[PDB]
């Protein structure tokens, strides 16, 4: 995948920052 990914959600992303700051979800 050219793009990064969620690497736990399963979805796609070029930035690697994005993508990082979208694992603030996978807290709690
Ligand atoms: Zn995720």
């Amino acid at each position: 995948m050219r793009p990064y990914s969620c690497s736990v959600c399963g979805k796609r992303f070029s930035l690697k920052h994005q993508m990082e700051t979208h694992y603030r979800v996978h807290t709690g």
